[PDB]
């Protein structure tokens, strides 16, 4: 139950690129069914209620933000 509260940090991936940071809440449940950490640039806390703007609202919106975390970006 509840949600956990990742914010990721941007930093650089390569000259000229970079991986952004987010805030996202996502729903336990979606969270432990499939998650992927390859980076250690995040910290996680967990709570009953979403705390940030962002919230992620099914499996396939998790898969998109999660990626989102691993692909480096032109600055």
């Amino acid at each position: 139950g509840g949600y956990v509260n990742i914010k990721t940090f941007t930093h650089p991936a390569g000259e000229g690129k970079e991986v952004k940071g987010m805030e996202v809440s996502v729903p336990f449940e979606i969270y432990s069914n499939e998650h992927r950490i390859a980076d250690a640039h995040y910290q996680t806390f967990p709570s009953e209620k979403a705390a940030y703007t962002t919230v992620v609202t099914d499996a396939a919106d998790w898969r998109t933000k999660n990626a989102a975390m691993f692909t480096p970006t032109p600055v």
